């Protein structure tokens, strides 16, 4: 479960985590996955954007 970041995002709130362009990160197998996804950083876990991530394996 591992993705790059495509683009930046910034949270905004609500439990949403911030992601910067060519960040690694891991999608948490979260039971509500869906258009947002909880992602999990150094920066901490929060949900981000589906399509703002891609899988690299």
């Amino acid at each position: 479960n591992l993705f790059v970041a495509l683009y930046d995002f910034v949270a905004s709130g609500d439990n949403t985590l911030s992601i910067t362009k060519g960040e690694k990160l891991r999608v948490l197998n979260n039971t509500e996955n869906g258009e947002w996804c909880e992602a999990q950083t150094k920066n901490g876990q929060g949900w981000v954007p589906s399509n703002y991530i891609t899988p690299v394996n």
